[PDB]
């Protein structure tokens, strides 16, 4: 009865990880369609004369805020999901070592799973690499559009300390939210590194 | 003695599960009849002349979306109460299997709960479902209500980006919390599957 | 050694519950104490024509809304302080009862536990009556100021209609909140049940 | 094989925690930087007169209000990384004492468990004054700035019940913030404590 039942349980939590490739996928996918339209919305505001500088500059910012939050958010989704699917492999691991006793099986299986392991881990180095580069450059580009402003005289200088105190702000809320997405996940990695070897010593 | 404090467990569950039942129909309603309160207050004041095209759309605009993070926020309850249910169900189940071990008894049990794990399982599938249609279908109305704007000269061109703009974050954001609900319930009905496999096996 | 040091994390745990229950106590002396102050404000503008009729009728509602979210917000923490305060007398009992394993001393103890985990129910549901009932009065108020405007003329039938809308948001939200508040309670509540009795049926 | 494993066990949690360390080291001195900049920017704004000195105090406001949200939230993600960080020094205390049961190499380690143990309820400790300082401090600069700007006729009487509303709602919300995270620490620290039992009395 296990070893069917098993084999049907591998195959969804394969169904599902294929679910989760997808929306991280269309999530990308929509991040970077959105965030073309926006920009070429605001380049026809100004090539038009619709908006003034300081209105543009502040739109600008606002876009690229938006796209950070929005990637901020699914970086957290996809960290989540994918060390769950890690976890789940774990478990689906434990029920698969605890059916098919053979411990030749059992090396494959956990050789497998140590694989994996590296790869979250490398996924995580990933996404911490892009929100870097990605605030990095947000953060440049929306001090750019200060001083644009600032050197042409398009805003009063309440106006300009705002937006360099919203900016700041954002900055740090954007900096706290790496620093969960980050630690969490490091955590996660250890706890299922510690598993890991529970189940190496035990077989 | 266990035994009919079993019963008395196992119907007080069932007593919080219609309950809940009861709350969510509830809230839908309520949700509906607000929604249509907004709805006649916003064509009042279209037909009466009380507020500019723009303002209408943008009033059209904001009711969508409280409309769709009420919908959300309850679908995060919804899922996490039924999920929840379910894993109560487990944990009565366990109660029963450990007291009762007659294997027919567990049989019956087992099958129940087996049941209840499948059609939990087609309720997240109903909620993403609509989920999805009423994202689209809002932003369909979105669009159209900017492009109506747009095209009778209602609103400044950097108005118009603006609520483009504003919809293309609002739409993402909608589509990032549905996928993290969407996700936390499909890892619960996962981790529920390997309890449920479990149990069968060692009964 | 563990009669002697049990009975030191003993007295710890109810010098942490007293604590809790004397912040508890401070942070409604100071939602009281903060109302009171608010309302205060608020009358007095009225009295001296510092503000508009509808702005007087804006902040009334403001006013209310702060309250109860500060309410809701104060019960959420109440309740998981309570219940993790009553989950950590079912740890501090495990500990005990394995240690002074007289059958005689587990009734008392387990008697105990029985009882306090009735009056966390019973606080639970005092505090969704409170629920229910602070928000049937607080949204009359707010319905009430809304026509008080809409009869004398104090505000144009975009900004009545806008106030509507928002009370009916707020209102949504707000029964949003207490009912994942209280169900989650119900749930904590119901899995401490489960393992009273196994706990019981054990000595 | 598992004494080798378990020391590259315990050499990969030393690197975790020093990346946690590290991160936060970061954060912090991101928060401060940031911080200075915005103090600087009301400084010039108010030398410069470009803001009414009503504007100047909301700006103060915000400001105070900003840092110690961050501040907050990064004492809130401190805690959590050193109680895990704990948790998993606990997982690998387990994995070595299973594997080596030498009592005396046992005493040793708990002995350390029981000083990793006091220096984070000290750090809690730290925390929680620091919290409490600025939260008297900032709140008491507050008040003074609205007693001022009442007294100079800066501000009409809407404008400053306004500000004391939105001082008292701060005030409230940073106090229930900080309730709920310390006593979630001190919940943490006492469930840590019951593990040093188990582990002490085990061995």
């Amino acid at each position: 009865s296990a070893e069917e039942l098993l084999r049907r349980s591998r195959e969804y939590l394969k169904k599902v990880a294929l679910i989760q490739l997808v929306i991280a996928f269309v999530f990308l996918i929509l991040l970077i369609l959105l965030s073309w339209r926006s920009e070429e919305l605001i380049r026809e505001l100004e090539e038009k004369g619709a908006a003034s500088e300081a209105e543009l500059a502040r739109m600008k910012q606002q876009h690229m805020t938006a796209y950070l939050q929005a990637a901020l958010t699914a970086w957290e989704i996809i960290s989540k999901s994918v060390i769950a699917l890690l976890l789940l492999q774990q478990n689906q691991l434990n029920l698969e070592l605890n059916t098919d006793t053979d411990k030749n099986v059992a090396e494959e299986l956990l050789r497998r799973s140590r694989e994996y392991l590296k790869k979250v881990a490398l996924i995580q180095l990933v996404i911490a690499f892009v929100f870097l580069i990605l605030l990095i450059l947000l953060s440049w580009r929306s001090e750019e559009l200060i001083r644009e402003l600032e050197e042409k005289g398009a805003a009063s200088e309440a106006e300009l300390a705002r937006m360099k105190q919203q900016h700041m702000t954002a900055y740090l809320q954007a900096a706290l939210t790496a620093w969960e997405i980050i630690s969490k996940s490091v955590i996660a990695l250890l706890l299922l590194q510690q598993n890991q070897l529970n189940l190496e010593l035990r077989h």
